[PDB]
């Protein structure tokens, strides 16, 4: 037997949960901006919800068959069904639960907009979002890729894929953000196997990409007119683009005629956030899905957005390991110290004061420690400040404090102490 | 053939926006006192390796292949299994999360904070009061007590008054069940539960019954019996000196100690204490035998924390804001962008985004042409303070019409000021 931490699992330090915290606020702080509402549900659901391979189902023991959630949005369907609502406006910040082989455990965080609205609206305010926190938590500039399910289905049928192929060719085409086209079509003719023809056709649509000028092109497109499905697919996103315009984002998004991610939870708008030298950000429209677990069967629109949390973390972290800022474990603001022998009792005394005020101080758990060690403590915690008693500067009414990057001590009365130690910090 | 039905796994439920509302109210005052007392902060993953958490009310996982895993029961076996994998002497941490029991609820957060580490006498024991009497107070549920009593303590003074070993633990099992009922009713229960001979029960009695502050364990020191054990007397002593330190913090007069008090004897071997609003709110003590115990070369490493019982809180604070007759919102947006006339929409989504822009928690209905009585509404359920009506003629004026929800009252304010003073009438 050896101590390990679950396959797939690790345990987040207290620098890391000081990352995680830094990260959610703004996050957080966003989403509340939009006026979201915030829910949370079970880790786990009765197995019989997530069935109707890669799920932890729990052992029988005598009870239900239940299994760990694999989703944040199976969750959120059974959440809308069971208490009858029409539409929400909620974000949901939690672990995951997928078996995978290539986390097992990871956050997931995802805002979604449940609900019967007018057209792009919801799905504009959305984007919107991504743009916000993708810029806040500062990681470098971005796009924000945008693509539409009809679309797809439509421009396959008019290059002429079959339906067996579709899914999987459209699979093809969706990892070209990270390969070559040379590539690609060669993986199209010993997969399925286009004909010469079909395989051009489409690469000479799928290889366009830009923004709002594109659109207007594919309209005027001779070929693409005379299909029903995509055509309204086009007209979803040159409204799209107004929308965004007014919100000042047209510039960070672009219609990728390639993106092809979530094909079985998606039915109108797709996008995918890229960050600048992976799936840092992606969400869509997927009307179908709410709609499946009400009893009735009855449809409820949606759509959302992910924000991959676990790649922003070490994204983070690291982009303050570069800048050598050091990462504070704890927030105390002052240490109580004490350079003389028999004077604990004056120390608690201090620090209770202290916190009664709202004051973030600390004691070293000893009668008499060396002030070399309490000073070290303190350089390394961070701790900005050191509260000096001494039995001379007591029977004085007053209290050393002590700078730990400066080394100068200042002497304050007793009362001024706490206005004065807020003071320095804020 | 099986009736399927949208049911939550049974003793699970979920967490509804006004109930997370409440939750996030109560996990700041919470957090923010740790963050006081200079509390790092560790997550441990929901499950463990099976074999971590038995070396029957276990979640165990299906085989499938893998390693045979089970949910987290505790926040401490997992704490200890943290110590031992980094190799840590010491630490000053809390851990706020769910917990799994299939018990007879079986999803319900645990918070608790500890301090492990190598220190002398009572000065983290102190600090862990502290705490308490810190969160219970910040809270604003009403007056408490933290009842206080040492292991050492019980073992001493049941031994003096002659109960078995065997017998011990179900004997102090009864004492702590005294605290509901009443000592008539303890007593019959120590002589047909066990058996208790009607003089050791009494013996027990005598000393059960009595409690105090700090007079009752200098009482308790003079007493000729108690004084010659040398367990009760180590204890008593430890417990004089939590008061000395108790007084210096100012929470003397809340504490007072409680010889009946017996929960939590497996895991404790010092202070032991809980609090009592004026239920299970908050508990805690000293367990130095559990850290260790998952250490390699045997090394002992002693601790004492305490956890908040936040499920019970979570109630008495909703309990006490619907009473209260105060609105929980379940959202922080502060003003609808809204109009009045047809053709708006569009001059609404540049007024939100530009607000959004300004850190401004704005909205604004999903639809074109919404009426002005629709979106007002909205606002009333909400909660929203403010509304900002866009028209055709304000807004070649370069004016937008504030109303304020609440009073009713409109003014016309210009584009500029308008984040500005939206940001005075809020904060």
């Amino acid at each position: 037997f050896v101590l390990k931490t679950p396959k797939g699992t690790r345990d987040y330090s207290p620098r890391q949960m000081a990352v995680r915290e830094k990260v959610f606020d703004v996050i957080i702080r966003c989403f509340k901006r939009h006026g979201a509402e915030v829910i949370d549900t079970p880790v786990f659901e009765l197995k019989e919800t997530l069935m109707g391979k890669l799920i932890y189902d729990l052992k029988d023991q005598g009870g239900e068959l239940l299994s760990l959630r694999y989703d944040l949005t199976v969750p959120f369907a059974r959440y809308l069904a069971m208490n009858k609502l029409t539409n929400i406006k909620r974000y949901h910040i939690a672990k995951v639960y997928r078996r995978d082989n290539p986390y097992r455990e990871f956050y997931q965080c995802d805002f979604d907009i449940a609900g019967n609205f007018d057209p792009m609206i919801p799905d504009a305010e959305c984007l919107k979002i991504m743009c916000e926190i993708l810029s806040s938590l500062q990681i470098g500039d971005f796009l924000v890729k945008v693509n539409d399910r009809r679309i797809l289905d439509g421009m396959f049928a008019i290059c002429g894929v079959s339906d067996s192929k579709f899914r999987t060719i459209c699979s093809s085409v969706d990892k070209l953000d990270k390969v070559s086209w040379e590539e690609v079509k060669n993986e199209m003719v010993g997969e399925k196997g286009l004909a010469p023809e079909v395989a051009d056709r489409i690469g000479d649509y799928v290889q366009q990409h830009g923004g709002v000028s594109l659109v207007e092109q594919l309209l005027q497109d001779p070929k693409l007119s005379q299909n029903k499905q995509a055509l309204e697919g086009l007209g979803d996103l040159k409204l799209l683009f107004e929308y965004l315009t007014l919100f000042g984002i047209d510039d960070k998004i672009s219609f990728d005629l390639s993106l092809a991610r979530g094909l079985d939870y998606y039915t109108g708008v797709i996008y995918e956030a890229v960050l600048l030298q992976g799936s840092v950000a992606a969400g869509g429209r997927y009307d179908g899905l709410v709609g499946m677990f009400d009893p009735k069967g009855r449809k409820v629109p949606c759509v959302g957005l992910s924000i991959g949390v676990e790649r922003i973390f070490s994204i983070v972290e690291q982009r303050l390991e570069a800048l050598e800022e050091k990462i504070r474990t704890t927030e105390t603001q002052v240490l109580v110290a004490s350079a003389q022998k028999k004077l604990l009792e004056e120390r608690l005394k201090l620090v209770s004061e202290l916190w009664d005020a709202g004051i973030k101080a600390e004691l070293l758990y000893k009668k008499n420690p060396k002030l070399l060690n309490q000073l070290q403590y303190c350089e390394e915690a961070g701790i900005p400040l050191v509260a000096i008693i001494g039995e001379q500067e007591l029977k004085d009414g007053v209290i050393k404090l002590r700078s730990v990057t400066s080394r100068e001590e200042v002497d304050v009365r007793r009362e001024d102490l706490v206005e004065e130690i807020k003071r320095r910090t804020g």
